[PDB]
């Protein structure tokens, strides 16, 4: 309980004159005065004494350990104002308004589904250009360590190679924030018209419907101008590790044993790096 | 709307001493999870039927049957609602917000501004990183090009070893290890420290040797114990990252935007030109 429920809880066993000494205390203003003995004494015309068998009253060992006490609770409370500058908070809400949107976007089943394909593909594609070409190289260093067989292409000649030789046993997941990239867009279709499965990421839902097997509506920017921006990986990065997640639990024992081997070998390794 | 639990709240003080223990009983997570047949729960609860009626009665409802029709209906259809997610779904957000939360505690204002003025004040800045922080280099180097940074972003040995040996005082170097002991970054650091260059590290990691360099900032760490669930091994960068562009930015905002809008421009004439 904080000061003000101790003195409130503790105010009918006090006599006329030890309810004027918490009156003073539960007085918001108080706590920027100076609360020695000596001078509280002097503010309230009371005894040493008075206050003494006042803090013994509301349960602490004497006056001295209820007034830091006092200051504990005012030094908790000041600590709760933010402390951070407009920019700083700017750049936090944006991260958190995109945590809020994501949430509000997934769609779990649609999430396990593509779990589901990844494993039920034998190879696995991620497309991206720019800032999107690291989130699809940032997935297959997530899923490569899981055992899958990955690859990221990130340029046009990439996506050539790659839909020329796919199958119906392959799948693509491509990544467009804007939704519009034309070399994302085109070349999902030709591995589509090779027989691959399709996966398109995109924060505009846009005629995609109907034309990939699955299309992923993430999260937009909550900042309006580009300039201000926080990184553009954040909408899709969400979903690599949702996907990710589902994607573990799917015989995870076996995936286990893959990331630990590499682990192993990461840890010898070093070993002989020193030695 | 308002779901069988709150209706039973609602009701809770005005039932009777034996009607409140039955409605505890209902109010418990678990409870879904018996045989809730009248049989069974009279005999769970060694109560009569008629006070289970009567119980059902108090919440509303017309007797105990229509009560649990709906108590376990409700439940049934919880699987169905998109907003409610299962625990993995949420282990993987929750660790996104601890990461926020860790990340705001660890924000020092005045060091990032500094770090944003090395930024304006080198001629040349260099981002190093491998794996994921090779990616976070990367993603770094466009965002500061396009405001007019001379910069370039590195991410393998023989990279870090061009760049290095070319290196003096005007140059900056952030590099990105998560660990805080990654050889070829923090070697590749205090080679360009050997050079005259200003060093920013980037580490969830405050180990001693991290004060050779002109400027470490920590991160934070990973939520979950185990490595095979981490979340994005960028994002404990990423947040620092947006937080060192964002004070950047501010920095001569009017020159920096010009710069931006210029790139812009750039590809709408070379555009018109293509459409001929
Ligand atoms: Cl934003
Ligand atoms: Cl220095
Ligand atoms: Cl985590």
């Amino acid at each position: 309980p904080d000061i003000a429920t101790v003195i409130d809880s503790h105010f009918e066993e006090m006599t006329d004159l030890e309810q004027e000494i918490a009156r003073y205390f539960l007085q918001a203003e108080t706590i920027q005065d100076d609360l020695s003995s000596q001078q509280v004494t002097q503010k309230l015309h009371i005894s040493q004494a008075a206050l003494t068998r006042f803090a013994k009253k509301c349960g602490f060992t004497g006056y001295r350990e209820f007034i830091f006490q006092y200051q504990h609770e005012a030094e908790n409370q000041a600590n709760q104002v933010s402390k951070h500058s407009p920019l700083t908070k700017r750049v936090l809400r944006s991260y958190s308004n995109m945590r809020e949107q994501t949430q509000d976007l997934i769609d779990e089943v649609q999430l396990e589904r593509i779990a589901q394909l990844i494993e039920d593909a034998e190879r696995v594609y991620f497309f991206g250009t720019g800032s999107s070409g690291l989130v699809a190289r940032e997935m297959k260093l997530r899923f490569m360590a899981l055992g899958v067989v990955c690859e990221a292409l990130t340029d046009q000649d990439g996506f050539a190679w790659t839909t020329s030789i796919m199958d119906e046993n392959c799948l693509v997941l491509g990544f467009s924030l804007s939704g519009s990239t034309p070399s994302i867009l085109d070349s999902l279709l030709d591995a589509k018209e090779m027989g691959a499965k399709t996966v398109l990421f995109s924060s505009v839902p846009n005629k995609d419907s109907q034309a990939y097997t699955e299309t992923v509506l993430v999260a937009t920017h909550s900042q309006p101008s580009y300039i201000q921006r926080i990184s553009a990986q954040l909408p899709m990065l969400f979903f690599i590790d949702l996907i990710y997640a589902y994607f573990l639990e799917i015989n995870r024992e076996s995936k286990e044993k893959i990331f630990n081997s590499y682990w192993e070998n990461k840890k010898l390794n070093g070993y002989r790096r020193q030695k």
